[PDB]
C-alpha cells in the first residue's frame, strides 16, 4: 500500500518502485531518452528535460529511506554537493563548514565559493562551539560530514542543527559514508542530506552519482534553478537505473560490511605492529557513546597506523595479495590505501600531519569477502612490513 | 596514421578511436567503472575519477572534428555551457552574450550570474557593433549562438571574434544547431566551442550530454576546476559510448538532414498559406551570402509562420500525422513544436513578440524520413489549419 | 594470487575477475562489440565471435564457485540446458529423465528430442532404482534437477552419480534453485552443471541468461559445436555484465533468501489453515536428511497447500499486498504464484494432480524484504481467504 | 497512421516504434527485465518470458521492411537460421541447400543436421536446375543466400521460389549481405528470411544477433516451440534496443556503403595489379543483370584478387592504414581480409580452390569513411604489395 508503513529492508527492495502499469515488467524500464512527446499542442502547454521516469524512482526511494519529503539525483557527489550549495547561496552570503570534510568538497569552498563572492569559515565540528562561534548574520547553511576522513572522527548531528537553526541557518549533512541504512542525519534535525552514491549506495563500483534529499520547497529550486541553471549536473537514465540495481542490496550489504569491518577492526586493535585503530565500533573511539546513539551501524570504512611511518605504510600495501589499492570506498571488494605515499605524497609532512595524515596512516573499505581472507591479507603484508 | 589527415567523414567514424590493444575490441569498450585500481604504492603517487577511456576517445574525436586541441564531456548541453563560464568568470567579471540564445542559458546569463556577481549585457549580436559597444575592462567572454532561435538569424563568428580579441576577450561559441559537420567555429577565430550533444552530434534522442573543445590549457582548467570543483557535470561512459556511437553518423545524418530540410523549406515557400520561412538554405535570408561563408550545409531546422496565427499554427501541430510533438531538436525522428501555443503558453503575447516569437510561429526540426512524406504531412495539417 | 584458494565469499567477489590490465579500471569493461581486430595477416591466422572477454570472466567465476574446469554462458536457461544436451546426443541416444522437472525443459525431452531420433525415458529420480532400471546400451545422459517443483522434492546427486558412471552415462543436473552457494553437484560426482541465471546468480530480476559448468574438454564442444553449430545462443556482453554484477552479492543473498524462508517455513507450519508446507529446512520434509548432507543452505523457495482448494488460493493470492504474483523466482522481490489457478489453469484438474499440483498449492520465491513484513502480508491474504 | 503505406526512409525511422504512451518517451524504452507480474490471479491466467516490449519493436520494424506478416528476434544469425530449421524439419525430412553459403550455416547443415537424421543435399543454386533436380519428396526448405561469399554470385530467388513452391517446399532466404534497403526476398517468393543482424541491420560493429520474418503462422511457431522447446536463443532487450537504435539509420547506411563501394569497385578494376573483381555493381559481374532486377543497390561488399596470389595478398592486407583487419562486415569501418592467409590458413591449397578461394582473394566490406580515403589506403597497400 504505501512503502512509508514498512520495514527498512522492505523499503529498500520496493520504495519507489512498482510494476510498469502498462506491461507489468517488474524492473524499473531504462527510460533513455532526451525526447518526450505530446499528444496535442493543448497537452504541451498542459506540461510547461529536467525529469525521467526512470530517475524519478531512484529518488522517490532514497527520499523514503532518508526519511525526506523528495530526492535529486545527480552526475556526481560533488554535483549533489555543488548544486546544493549554489541553489541556496548567493554573493555577500556565508557558510560555516566542517574542516574534517573531503578533498574536492574542500576546494569547491575554500577557492570556489570565495570567487563567487560566497565565505566560508572552517571549523573542528567535533566541537560544536566553534560552530555557533562561526556563524554570522549572513550565515545561510552550516556545513558537515560524520564520520570524517582521515581518522572517522564524528560531528554530533542533533546538537549541530539545534545551533544552526537557533541561528536561521540550513544544516547540510553529507551522509556518504553512512548511507541511510547506519545514519538518518534528517530523523536528527538536518534539513538536507547529501551523498555521493558512488559509494555505498549504488556500492558495485560502477557508477559516478549524487543525490540529494529534502523539502519539497528545497529540492524544488535545487531541480528547475541548481540543475537547469547552474550545474547542469543530471543523471543519465542508465546510471539512475543501475544505482537502483545496486541499492537493492543496501541492507544486506551494509550489513555484511560493518560486520567484517567490526572482526577486522579487532583483529588491528589486538596486533602489536599497529599502534592506533579509528573504528566507531571500537570502545576507545573517542566519541564512542555518541556515535551508538547516532550510528544504527559502525561502519564499513577503518583507519589505522602501522609502525614504521611512511616506508612501512608504502612496504604493506606494496604486499596485500587481495586487498586493491584504490582511493574509492563503499565497493563489493575490499579496498586500502596509503594516503602519505598516494594521495598526498607531494604535500609537505608538516602540511599533511595539520590534515590528520600521519605518515604510517592507512585506510581501508572493507569489501564483502570472507572476513578471514581479508584479516590473513592484512596479516601478511602487516608482518613483511614491519 | 593520424586521423588529423584524413578527410571529414573518414575522421567521423575514425578520430578517436582505435581496435583495444589488449583485445582487438573495434568497438570502444564501456568502462563503466568508478574505481581505478593502482599495481603499487609507487604508481599510485605517480597518477598523482575526473577521467575515463570511454569518454577520452569522445572527447578527442570531437576536438579532432572542430579542429581543437582537446575535448571535455559533460552531463548536459548546459553543464557544457556553465563549467566553461564558471571555470572562466569570478565575482566582477562581465560578459558580452548574445540576446537571441536558447532558453536555459539565458536564466543562467540573466539570474544565476549577476547573483554570483558575473555581470552579463545582452546585445543584438547580428550587430557586431553592439557587442563592440558592450565591452567594458572586466570583459573576460563573448558568447554567441549561431544560428539562432527562433528565426534562424546568424552571427559572424569571425568578424565578432576580431572584435572580441582586440578588447583582449575570449569568444564562445555554442555551435549545437551547426555540429561540426557544418559549422567550425575554432576555424573561423573563436576560442572555445560549446555543445549540446543532445541535439545532433548524437543524434539518436537518447543522450542528454555536453562536450566542450579548445585549447589544452583551458580545456585542462575546466576538467580540474569546473567540473571537479564546481558543476560536478561529468558525463557518464555508457552516454559517452552512445554518443560515439551515434556520432559515427553524423556526415551521413547531416547530409540528410539537410537535404531534407533544404526540400521542405522550398515547399513552405511555395506555400500560399505560410507567411514566411527562416531557412538559411533559402536566398530570401536576410543574411544568406554570410551563412554560404561560414557554413557548410545550411542545416536541419526551419521555422516558418502560419496564416491566421495563435489558433492556425494550435490547430496545425494538432493535424500532423508523422511528425512528432517535442521541443528538442535534431533526432531521426522529424519533431514540431508551437511556442506561442505550447512553451510560451503563460508568456504575454507582446512579450512573446519581443523574443521573435509570432502567434503563428512554428519550429521544424527536420529529421531522416522521405522527404515527400514530410511535406505531405505538412501539406495535410497546414490545407486543415488554413 | 589463485582465487581457488580463497573463501566462497571472496570467490564470488574476485573469481574470474582483475583490474584491466591496461586501464586499471576496477569494473569489468562492458566489451559490448561483434568485431575483433588483427593487427597482421599472421596473427589473423594465428587466432584461427564464439567468445568474449566480459563474458569469460563469467564462465571462469561460474567454474570456480561450482568446482568445474570451465564454464560456457548462454542466451538462456533452457539454452544452456539444450546446448548440453544436444551436443552430447544424437540420432539413436537414449536420455533418462526425472519427471520433476522444470516445464520448458520438458516439452524439449518430450517432443523435440524424440523428433531428432533421441528418446527420453522419465522417471522419478527421488527413486535411484528408477534410474538404473530404465538405463539402456545407449543412454548417454542422466538428467536430474534438485529440488524439484512443485513440491521441492529432492534427488540424490551423489548415488545418482554412481549409479550414472557405472553404466557409462553423463549425470547433468540443473541446479538453478539452489545455486552454487548452496549446493555443488559436481563436488557429488555430476559431470555437468547447468544454470538458469535467470533466477538467483543474477538475482535481480532483469537479465535471462544460461551457464554451462564441466570439464574443459566438454565445454569447448559445447562451445565449439553447440553453440556455434546448433544452438546459437550466445549471451550478450551486457547480460554477462549484469549477471557478473549481479553475482558480486550471491553469498549475502543467498543468506537473506534463506534465513527469511525459513521463518516464513516456519510461519507457515504453524498455522490451521496451512494444510502442507514444503520446504527443505523443515524436519518433516520427506527426504530432511538427504538435503542436509547434500545442501549448505535449504533455499529460498517454499511450496504450501491452503484450505479450501481452489477459489482459496486464488482469494488468496488476490489478496497480499507485499507478494508480487508472477511466475519467476530468484529475485531481490518476493513473488508468489498460484499455479492451478494461473499457470495450469486450462490443464485438466486430474492431470494437475498427476504433476504434483494441487488445487490449493502455492509457490512462494522468498525474497530480501523484512520477513515480519512478509509474515504479516501472508497472514493477512491467508486469513481474507480462509 | 499505418506505418505501412510510408515512404521506406519514413518506415526505417517510424515502423514498429511510438512514443511511450504512458511517458510519452520517444525512445522506445529499454525493458531490461526478467519478470513480468500480474495484477491478479485471473490476469495471470488470462495471458496464458517469450517476448518483451523492446525486442517486439524490433520485430514488428523489420517485419514492416521486408514485408512480412512478423518478425523474431534472436541471440546471433546462425540462431535464426537454426530456430527456423529445426522448427520446420524433424528426423527424416530433407532440405536443398547452396553450396555457397556462409561458414557456420555449412557445419550446421553439413554436420549437425545429419546427426538428428536431417538430411542435406547441397548443389550450385546459381543453376536452379540443379535445385529441382535435388528435390526429394521429404524436402521441406530450400536454402539459399544472395549474393553469397566469396565471389559475390546471385541466386534468382524468384524463380528458385516457383520451384520451390512448385515442388512443395518452403523457401528460405538468408538476407544479410542486402538488408530489407536492398533486396526484399518476400516480394520475390520466398516464405521466410532470415538475417544475422550483426552486420548492417545494426550496423555498429557491437550487436550479435539474428531476426526472422515471415508468416505469422510461421513466426508463432519459431517462437512457441523453436525458441521455447529447442534453442533458447532469445535476443536480451538491451540489443534489441541496440538493433532499433542501428538501424535508424540504415538507409542512409546503406547508401553509402554503396555509393562508396561502386567508387572502389571501379577503382580496383582500373588497377593493372589486380586481376579480378567481383561486385554486382560493375557490368563485368556474370549475373549483372538478375543482380538490377533483383537487387535495388549493388550493396558494399567487393571481392577481387590481387596479382601475385598468396604471398602478394598477406603483403597487401599487412600494409593497409585505414582498412582494418577483421572477418566480420557490415560495420561503419571499412573491413578487409585476407582468407587464403587468415581464415583458410590451415586449408589445403586445392580444397580452398573448390570453395572459389583463390590464394589471391581479398574481401573488402566497405565502410562510410571518404571513399578517397579508402581508395588511397587500397592503392598504397597494392602497389606495395605488387
Ligand atoms: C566520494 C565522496 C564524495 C564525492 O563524490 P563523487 O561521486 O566522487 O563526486 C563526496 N563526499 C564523500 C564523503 C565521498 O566519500
Ligand atoms: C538543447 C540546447 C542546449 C541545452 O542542452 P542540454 O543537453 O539540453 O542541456 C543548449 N544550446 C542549444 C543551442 C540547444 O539546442
Ligand atoms: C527458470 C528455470 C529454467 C529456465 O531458464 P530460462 O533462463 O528462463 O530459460 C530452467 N530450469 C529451472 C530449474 C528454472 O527455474
Ligand atoms: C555473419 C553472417 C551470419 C552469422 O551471423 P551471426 O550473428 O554471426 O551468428 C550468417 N549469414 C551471413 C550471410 C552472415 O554474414
Amino acid at each position: 500500500s504505501d512503502c512509508r508503513t514498512y520495514g527498512f529492508n522492505t523499503q529498500i527492495v520496493h520504495a519507489g518502485q512498482q510494476p510498469d502499469p502498462s506491461t507489468g515488467a517488474l524492473s524499473t524500464p531504462i527510460f533513455q531518452t532526451s525526447t518526450f512527446v505530446f499528444d496535442s499542442a493543448e497537452q504541451g502547454a498542459a506540461r510547461f528535460r529536467l525529469g525521467n521516469p526512470t530517475t524519478d524512482a531512484l529518488e522517490k526511494k532514497l527520499a523514503v529511506l532518508e526519511r525526506g519529503e523528495a530526492g535529486l539525483a545527480t552526475a556526481s557527489g560533488i554535483s549533489a554537493i555543488t548544486t546544493t550549495l549554489l541553489t541556496l547561496c548567493q554573493q555577500g552570503d556565508h557558510i560555516v563548514s566542517a574542516s574534517a570534510i573531503y578533498g574536492c568538497t574542500h576546494a569547491f569552498l575554500s577557492h570556489s565559493m570565495p570567487k563567487f563572492g560566497i565565505n566560508v569559515s572552517f571549523v573542528d565540528a567535533a566541537k560544536p562551539e566553534e560552530i555557533r562561534a562561526a556563524m554570522r548574520p549572513e550565515t545561510k547553511v552550516v556545513y558537515i560530514e560524520t564520520p570524517a576522513n582521515p581518522t572517522l572522527s564524528l560531528v554530533d548531528i542533533e546538537t549541530v542543527a539545534g545551533i544552526a537553526h537557533q541561528q536561521g541557518a540550513l544544516l547540510v549533512v553529507d551522509n556518504t559514508f553512512m548511507s541511510p541504512y547506519c545514519q538518518q542525519p534528517l530523523q536528527l534535525g538536518a534539513d538536507i542530506v547529501v551523498h555521493s552514491v558512488t559509494k555505498y549506495i549504488n556500492g558495485h563500483g560502477d557508477v559516478i552519482g549524487g543525490i540529494i534529499v529534502g523539502k519539497q520547497e528545497f529540492i524544488d529550486q535545487a531541480r528547475f534553478v541548481g540543475l537547469k541553471d547552474i550545474t547542469g549536473g543530471c543523471m543519465s537514465p542508465f546510471n539512475a537505473w543501475l544505482t537502483l540495481r545496486g541499492v537493492k542490496t543496501l541492507g544486506i550489504r551494509m550489513e555484511r560490511h560493518c560486520e567484517n569491518a567490526l572482526k577486522i577492526a579487532r583483529f588491528l586493535e589486538g596486533h602489536p605492529s599497529i599502534t592506533r585503530v579509528y573504528y566507531p565500533g571500537l570502545s576507545s573511539h573517542p566519541q564512542y557513546e555518541l556515535g551508538q546513539r547516532q550510528m544504527s551501524l559502525p561502519g564499513g570504512i577503518i583507519s589505522f597506523e602501522i609502525a614504521g611511518g611512511l616506508e612501512a605504510g608504502r612496504r604493506m600495501i606494496n604486499s596485500v595479495e587481495l586487498c586493491l589499492l584504490a582511493v574509492s570506498l563503499g565497493d563489493t571488494e575490499t579496498l586500502i590505501q596509503h594516503p602519505a605515499s598516494m594521495t598526498h605524497s607531494p604535500v609537505a609532512p608538516e602540511e599533511r600531519l595539520k590534515a590528520g595524515i600521519t605518515d604510517g596512516l592507512i585506510r581501508l573499505s572493507v569489501g564483502l569477502e570472507d572476513p578471514e581472507d581479508i584479516i590473513n591479507d592484512l596479516e601478511h603484508a602487516i608482518r613483511k612490513a614491519t
